[PDB]
């Protein structure tokens, strides 16, 4: 199956994905003198107070943290899109060094890591019908860079170690997801895909120009997962970002001067 190693990793995913080729695939590269501020552009709704999650899994390529979607309790409104999304799981992508993890990149550089905040589109019912729809995701991408701690993520980090390999779950209730926002909600957007198979062209990206600071401490931790199942020979699951893809016929919009 379709991984990060040398014989499964994002340059073979197009034997069986093929729309890994298609036209508006992600992450991309941001280059921000080329991005055209959008004044008619909205603030973003983040409304979060009210989320409930329920667990945190390791599916053998991160760790999702998942929340009760069955009501509009944690939404994303406003900025690009067009109605309310719910959001549904956060996870990561992060790599083996500091200098490189995450998979948009701003003027060709690399944080250590990035957030993505996935969310589904209410008038479509659920997620599975969402990603059949080129309006269907938005995904809020929050880049990481190695310095101060982050206090609001300790909770997941203290976490890993019960859910070390592929398949391993556990209770994750009462987390505070806006805990791991940064302090401006400027963003760029740009319309795009799934990064992991099945790759499919039903995102709008919103990313955050202002990284979040987390400790090399915790992202340490995030180092000792493991993409195998338990018992199986030890790979530590690191590098589990896709590269940018070519931007073809899209324009990246900044909500920002
Ligand atoms: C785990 C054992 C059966 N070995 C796996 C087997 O060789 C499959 O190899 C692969 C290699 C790449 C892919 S793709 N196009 O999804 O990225 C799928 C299967
Ligand atoms: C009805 C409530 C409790 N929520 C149910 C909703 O279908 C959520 O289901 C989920 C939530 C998250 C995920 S994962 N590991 O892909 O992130 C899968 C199914
Ligand atoms: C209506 C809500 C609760 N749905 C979102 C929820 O997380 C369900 O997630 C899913 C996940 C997968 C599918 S499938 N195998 O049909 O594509 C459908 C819904
Ligand atoms: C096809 C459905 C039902 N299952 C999809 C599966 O859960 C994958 O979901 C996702 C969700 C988000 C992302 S990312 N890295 O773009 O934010 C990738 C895969
Ligand atoms: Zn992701």
């Amino acid at each position: 199956h379709w991984g990060y190693g040398k014989h499964n990793g994002p340059e073979h995913w197009h034997k069986d994905f093929p729309i890994a080729k298609g036209e508006r695939q992600s992450p991309v590269d941001i280059d921000t003198h080329t991005a055209k501020y959008d004044p008619s552009l909205k603030p973003l709704s983040v409304s979060y107070d009210q989320a409930t999650s329920l667990r945190i899994l390791n599916n053998g390529h991160a760790f999702n943290v998942e929340f009760d979607d069955s009501q509009d309790k944690a939404v994303l409104k406003g900025g690009p899109l067009d109605g309310t999304y719910r959001l549904i799981q956060f996870h990561f992508h992060w790599g083996s060094l500091d200098g490189q993890g995450s998979e948009h990149t701003v003027d060709k550089k690399k944080y250590a890591a990035e957030l993505h905040l996935v969310h589904w589109n209410t008038k479509y019912g659920d997620f599975g019908k969402a990603v059949q729809q080129p309006d269907g995701l938005a995904v809020l991408g929050i880049f990481l860079k190695v310095g101060s701690a982050k206090p609001g993520l300790q909770k997941v980090v203290d976490v890993l170690d019960s859910i070390k390999t592929k398949g391993k779950s556990a209770d994750f209730t009462n987390f505070d997801p806006r805990g791991l926002l940064p302090e401006s909600l400027d963003y760029w957007t740009y319309p795009g895909s799934l990064t992991t198979p099945p790759l499919l062209e039903c995102v709008t990206w919103i990313v955050l120009k202002e990284p979040i600071s987390v400790s090399s401490e915790q992202v340490l931790k995030f180092r000792k997962l493991n993409f195998n199942g338990e018992g199986e020979p030890e790979e530590l699951m690191v590098d589990n970002w896709r590269p940018a893809q070519p931007l073809k016929n899209r324009q990246i919009k900044a909500s920002f001067k």
